Parts: structure tokens; C-alpha cells; sequence
């Protein structure tokens, strides 16, 4: 049932989600060497989310009667010079995942594979939540990197406690 | 992330939903002067539904990283000469909202903004329920405005009680 | 039953409360662009409070037999250059609402509309709580904007954890 | 502690509330001769409300150290030619009570008897609810007395069941 | 926000309620020397009520952004020659508190400080309850000071047991 | 039963505890004008503790058959130029209360009033808790007033969260 | 706040209670080599009590604003030739602790350090319980070391089962 062009892209996405999990594990490890334990925990937990994204694609492909393929996943050693450089990478990575999902949705629509189109709506929605999460965490890291910013956040925290 | 054309239309829709809430509040107030207390209660409750429609758009916009805008909302004083004229206005208003949502869906599809496209599906579905609700209430009002009609409804009520 | 002068002022207040809700929604949206998420949440929640103020007026008017009117509500785009400028605007706005309620109470008393006078006592009380809430939030923002102030609040927070 | 002018007016009000109870009992009895059983039940129940209004005044007076007086209460036999005439009489009677309460509030304010002023606010609020209740019931009775009106109410009842 | 004339009067009232608490504590102590243990307990408990009146004023003042002031409170040693003389003093003291609250209400109305006016309604209502309580206790003490009176109360107590 | 010298000192202490309550209320009020809301709450609550210390003395005196006297309590308006000056005043005030209790204990021992000696042990214990509380709060305020100090506390707070 | 003489004695006592815990642990270990398992358990559990005595002193000192000092604690290897010799050493050790507490109480009284005096009353009471516990255990060990004694205890045990 799946066309070869769609199958190859779905398998590419399986592999991409797998690579994301590994990337976020690797980030988690690096963060622990900086004593950023909560950020490390976030990336660890989020690696588990990427695994679930992977498995859901993997299952869809197999349910259609084609054979899902994991492929090669290569995770570069940690280059990152600061936590902000790492958060920029994470956010750009999530933008690239969104691009890949959008290309996939577009090609399903173009081939009139409506079944794959509707299956992918879950991912379109999930990537909105992902971009919000990662862009927001980056934005806050940049602000907290400044003294003026830390003062803003001190006021915001006062509002969280007081009202 | 949001294109300017889609942002301006989403903000237009925010403002439209806000205007709907105010419209239905105003209709409620007029209906009370006619002693149509249950219809008034329906329009009051439904103003709260429109507020929820508004907020959900407002949140989506803000989550994407753009700034949602409420704008100007102008509610004309009650012109209505009968409850049927009011129900016609409500139904036409809901048709216009559906038009506006469809235009928005169409333009997201055209720009390949699949994220906004999938976000809007909730509204497409909700507007089907809205049209059904308002058209049906109008149709009943027209029937109940005739003696033959009030006899039909008396039978239908007998069936509701008997079986 | 309601005199025209009181009706016009109650309908003005309906509209004013509606404009407050929108104003606070708009402030919430701006605050999110500054990553002030808790302050944004506070203004969002408070927009809901202003809606309740509106509805309560709206219902009173309708219960008396008159027709409540929503009117035009115009919310300017966000001008604000800082969170402090926004909190000043919010506080001044709340002072204006109080003024408007006081005028309304005064005119009910003058016309001997004792029914509207007593209905409004809820608002007089509520506006005392509103001014306290917003003035206090502004004051804390000004303090926290200074290093000496942040140190005071660090001590206060130590007291919240250690004793109270 | 109470001035003579205020005491005489509070006692007048005690008597006025007592007369209202008896008036509403008498109306209830008349309504039963017309087979208006639900309206009769409403007036019967409301006679009990007027008694509570009476007792609360009665107590306030006694708590201040003065002697509450019931006085003479005379209830005319039922003149009423229709249920609308009776509802008009009930509404006008409630207006008169409100007048009497307003005169009492005004005179407490004028004498700077702030204690009686604040005690009466309960009555000012209650009379707003009473006027709403009785005006609304009269309005509906007038509407339901016409065929056009009975058609409006049939639609309103449809809305109560349908939504 | 509070005018100086209203602030000064609210602070005066804070101080007056504080003095009441101390007065009633002192009365309690005297009553114990007369073996009037239940009356002593009543005054002791009531001192706690007066403290609550004080704190509620104190909080309002601070919430408006002004600074509440406790001031000097002087409690004279117990002069009282009988329990009736003490109950008279308590009743007159409550009459004076009512006067002071009425003056405060009147001045809030005159300045159109409707916020303080509505805040004070609680006190107007409470002072009605206080005058009822204290006048009634005094009246009973006077009656029970007579033979004829003790016979009336004996009948009233028989009704409390037999019927009510 | 109580000697005049012990009675006069116990009554002095009653008055001293009453003055402490009023002092702490006044400090609370001043602290609110500085937006130090938690510190204000602490002093407000602690005024209630002082009012308990007072009552316990007041009851003991009365139970011995003497007449407890409240006396004159004068609370100066708030002079304080900073929160540290206020805390210093509070701590010194607590040192003076301890001195007064000690003098009282010493004089009960000297007169062989063992009953008052043992009654006062509660206060000797309580004042140890009071001095610990107030000294510790003052010390932290002085530390937090320095940048080096704020850094120490940031570490200490990290230990509270981490372990 | 603490005088240098009282501090030095409270720290000495901290160290004395620490040495008691270690002493009783060491006694426990020796008793296990004699197969006196219950007596070993008692001393083990009691070492934990001595630790609590230590910590309570340690805390008091620190709360006053001085620095508590543990010092050197030296526990000799087990010399004991019999369980009775050990119980004698334990009892005498408890007598010495009591002496030390008394000296401390006496010095606090002399310096009019009433705060340390009242804190120490807990220990005075506790040491009464300790002497009772250890003297009684020694007394029983001496009795049970004789045949006449073992017969008395057999009767006492019969009373524990039959009546009490
Ligand atoms: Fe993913
Ligand atoms: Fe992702
Ligand atoms: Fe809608
Ligand atoms: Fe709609
Ligand atoms: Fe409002
Ligand atoms: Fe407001
Ligand atoms: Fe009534
Ligand atoms: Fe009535
Ligand atoms: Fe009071
Ligand atoms: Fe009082
Ligand atoms: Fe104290
Ligand atoms: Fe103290
Ligand atoms: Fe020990
Ligand atoms: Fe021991």
C-alpha cells in the first residue's frame, strides 16, 4: 500500500526521531559535567519522548504492511562551549524536524495518500508544542544570562508566589 | 514563525470571536426585555463559548511567538423587531464565522502552514456544530410562529413524554 | 424603575469593565513576549475577574427591567516599553475604575436610588482589594528593579522559608 | 437609643410586613377558587417570606431596647375580578413596601442613625429581588393573556427543552 | 489614598480598640478577686474580640498603603466598688466606641470616601450587637440586685427548664 | 501569698510582654510599607506569641489571689531607617526581656518563693528559643546585605534543594 | 551569651556523653564474646541513648551561638574479667556522669545562668533513671551469682507468671 517515495520518507523520519533521542541523551550527559542537573534531567526525559515519536512512526509503517527501517544513527561527541550554544542547537534541531514533517505532510497531500496525511497530523501538532517548549527555554536562557534579565525573573517569581 | 498574512487573519478571527461574544450578550439582554428568559439564557451561555473560541486562538498565536491582538469590538445596540429577526441574525453571523474560518484554512493550506491548518480543524468541526444548533433553532422558531406548526410540536412533545 | 442618568452610568461601567478585561488580556499577551510568564498568567486570570464584574452589572441592569448595553470596546496595541510602565498603566486604570464607581455611588445617593447604592457596595469593596493588589505589585516591581531591593526580597524570602 | 421618629416608622414597617403576609394568604385562598393551584402555592409560600421580614424588624427593634408593636392588620375580602388584577395589586403593594423602606432609609441617613441605616440594607436588597419577582410574574401573565404571547412562550419552552 | 483626616481617625480607632481589650482584661482580673468567675471569663473572652476589631482596622489601614499606628494605651488600675459600677463603665465605654465609629462613618460620607464608608459598616453592625450585649447584661445585674428581681429570674429559669 | 516585691515584678513583666506585642505589631506595620511581607507576617504572628506570654503571667498572678495589673503601654511611632535597624531593636528588646526574667527568677530564689521560681522556668526556656530565633534572623539579614553573603546563601539553598 | 566557664563544661559533657556511647558499644562487643546476647543488646541500645544525650547538649550549645566541640574520645580495649566487673564499671561510669551534671548545674546556679540551669534539669532527671537502671542491673547480677539468689529469682519469676 505505501508508495516508495512516502515509505522512504517515513523511514527517514523514524531514523531522525531515533537520532533526536540520542542527541538529547548526549546533551544530557554534557549538561551533567556543567552541574546543570535539572536541564540534564529535562533532556533525559525528552529523549524518552523522541523514542515514543519514533515508535509511533515505526508502528504505522509496519501496520501498513511495509518494513520499517531504523538505519544508521550517528551522534557527534559534545562540541558545546556553553549551555546557550546547546539550547540553540536543540531549537534548530527541532526546527529541522518540523521541516521534515512538513515536507512529509506536503508529499502525502500531493500523492493523495490521505491515510498518511491524517496520521501525520499528530506530529504537526506535537511539533508546535516542541518548538514552543524549546524556543521558550532558549529565550529564558538568554535573558537569565544578563543581570537585567535575572532581575525581571526575580519579579516574575515574586508574582508566582504572591498572586 | 507565523507569516504576516496568516497572523493578520488569526488576529482578525480573535477579534471576530470577541465580537460574537459581545453580540450574543447583547442579544441576551434584548431577549430578557421580551420575557424570553430561556432563549436569553441560551445566548448568555453561548457568549461564554465564543470567549473560549477567542482564547484558544489567542493562545495559539502567543505560543507561536507572535503577539495576539484583540483590536476594536463594536456592538450595535439592539435593532431587532422580533425574536425571529434576531435568530436570523445569529444564524447569518455564524455563517460568516464559518466563512472566515474556511478562508483561514484555505490560506494556511495555500502557504503550506500545516501547523495552522491542523490547529484550525477544531474550528471547522466546531462551526459544523454551531450551524446545526443555530439553523435548527431558527427553523423551530419559524414553525412555532404558525398554528399548524404549534400543533406539530404538540405531537412531538407527546412522543417525548409517552415514548 | 432606573433613572436615565443612573442607567447611562451603569451601562458606561459595563463597558468600562469589558474594556478592562480586554486591556488585561492584551497586557498578558505582551508580557509573554518578554518571557514574564507568571505575570502574564496573573493578567490573564484577572481578565476573567473583570468579566465577572461586567456580568454582575449587566445582570443587575437587566433585572431592574432596563436594557444593558455593551457598547464599543477599543483596545490599543501594546505600547509598553517595560513591565514597570505596564504595571503603572494597570494601577492607574484601576484608580480610574474606582473613580467611576465612586461617581456612580455618589449619584445613586444624590438621587436617593438606595437600591443601586447598596448593589454598588460590592464594587466599592472590590476596588479596595484591586487597588491593594495592583499598587502592591507595582511597588514590588520598583523595588526589585534595584540591587538594594533584590537584597531586601532575598531576606524576606529567607524569612518565608526559615520562620513563617 | 432609637429616636421616636425612627421607632414609629420601624413599627409601621413591622405592621406593613404583617399585613403583606395576610394579604398574600388571602390571595392564595382566592386563587384556589379559580383552580390556579401553583400560583396559590406561590402566594402561600411568599406569605411565609413576609413573616420572616416582619420578625427580623421586630427583633431589631427589641434588641435596641425599644418595644416592637404589631398594631392592627386589616385584610379586605377578595375583590379581584381576574388573576391579572390580583397580580397588579401584588406588584403595587410591593412597590409601596419599597417606598416605605426607602423613606425609612432616607430618614435614618438624615438623622445620622447609621445603625438603622445599615440594618435596612438587607431590606433594600430584598425589595429589589421582590420587585423583580412580582413585575416579572405580572408581565408574563399579560403576555400569556394574548395569543401572540402564548406563541412566544411556546418557542421559549422549546428552547428550554432543546438547549 | 487615605486622606489625613480619615487616617488620623482610623488610627485613633485602632488605639481605642486596643484600649478596650486592655480595659476588659483589667476588668476580668478585678472580677476574679470578687469570685465572679463567669463574668471574669466573659470579659477575658471579650478582650479577644476587641483585639480582632483592632486588627481588622489595622489591616485595612495598611492595605490602603498608609501606616497604622498603635499609639499609647493607658489602663487605669481597678477603681470599681461593685460589679454594677464595672458593668456601667463597660456599657458607657461601648457607647463611646459607637460614637467614635459613627463620627468616623459620618466623616467618610462627608469626604465621599465610600471605600472607608463601606469598610466601616461591619463595625456599625458589630456595635449594635455590642450595645445589646452590654446593656442587657447591665439590666440583668440591676434586676438581680433586688429581691423582687431575683424572684422574676427564678420564674424565668423555671420556664427555661419546664417549657423552652 | 505573693510578696509585694515579687508581685510588683510580675506585674512589671505582664506590662513588658504587653508592650512587646504592641511593639511587634508596630514593626509589622512598618515592614509592610517596605514590601517586606513575610517579615511583616512573622512579626504579626509573633505579637500573638507575646500576648500569650502576657496572659500566662496574668493568670498566674490572679491564681495566687493577687490582682494582675496591665498598666500603661506606650509604643513609639516607627523610627526605623532599615530592616536591619528594626531587627537589631527586636533582638535587643528580647535581650532585655531575658534580663528581666532572670532578675525575676533570681529574686524568687532569694526570697525562697519556689512556686514563682518554678512557674518562671517556662519563660527561661522560652527566652532561649526567642534569643535563638531573633539573633539568627539578624545574623542572616546582615549576611544577605552583602554580595559575598548572598553567594553563601545561594549555595546553602542549593544544598536544601539537592540534598 | 554563654560564659567561657559554662561553655567549657558543656563541651566537656558533650565529649563525656560521646565517650559513654563508645564505651557501651565496646562493652556490647565484649559481652557477645561471652554469649551474653541480651546484655550485649541492652548495651548496644543504650549506646544510642548516650548519643541522644550528646546531641541534645551539642544543639543547645550551638543554639546559644557558641561552637560545640566533640574533642578526643578514647575507648580502652576490653579489660573486663567478668560480667560483674563490667557492670560495676558501667554503674561507676554513670555515677561519674551524674557528678559531672551536678557540677554543671551547680555552676550554672552560681553564675546565675538560669537558662543553662533549666536546660540541664532534663539531664538531672535522666541520670536518676540511669542510676536506677544500672544499679538495679548490677544488684541482680550479684544476687544471681549465688545459689541462694537464683532461688529468690525463681520465686520472683513464679510470681510474675502466677499473679502479676
Ligand atoms: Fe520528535
Ligand atoms: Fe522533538
Ligand atoms: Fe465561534
Ligand atoms: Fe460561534
Ligand atoms: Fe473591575
Ligand atoms: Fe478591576
Ligand atoms: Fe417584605
Ligand atoms: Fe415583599
Ligand atoms: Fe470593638
Ligand atoms: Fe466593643
Ligand atoms: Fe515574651
Ligand atoms: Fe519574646
Ligand atoms: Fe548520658
Ligand atoms: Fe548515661
Amino acid at each position: 500500500m505505501l508508495s516508495k517515495t512516502i515509505l522512504d520518507k517515513l523511514n527517514h523520519q523514524v531514523n531522525f526521531e531515533a537520532a533526536s533521542a540520542h542527541l538529547y541523551l548526549q546533551m544530557s550527559a554534557w549538561l551533567l559535567t556543567q552541574s546543570l542537573d535539572s536541564t540534564a534531567a529535562f533532556f533525559r526525559a525528552h529523549a524518552e519522548e523522541e523514542k515514543a515519536h519514533m515508535m509511533k512512526l515505526f508502528d504505522y509503517i509496519n501496520e501498513t504492511g511495509s518494513l520499517a527501517l531504523i538505519g544508521e544513527v550517528a551522534t557527534p561527541a559534545p562540541e558545546w562551549k556553553s549551555h546557550i550554544e546547546l539550547l540553540e542547537a536543540a531549537y534548530n534541531h527541532e526546527l529541522a524536524i518540523t521541516q521534515s514533517i512538513n515536507d512529509l505532510v506536503d508529499t502525502a497531500l500531493r500523492e493523495k495518500d490521505y491515510s498518511t496525511f491524517q496520521f501525520l497530523q499528530w506530529y504537526v501538532a506535537e511539533q508546535h508544542e516542541e518548538e514552543y517548549l524549546f524556543s521558550s527555554m532558549l529565550h529564558k536562557a538568554r535573558i537569565i544570562n544578563t543581570m537585567d534579565g535575572r532581575a525581571l525573573f526575580r519579579f516574575d517569581e515574586e508574582v508566582r508566589k504572591s498572586v
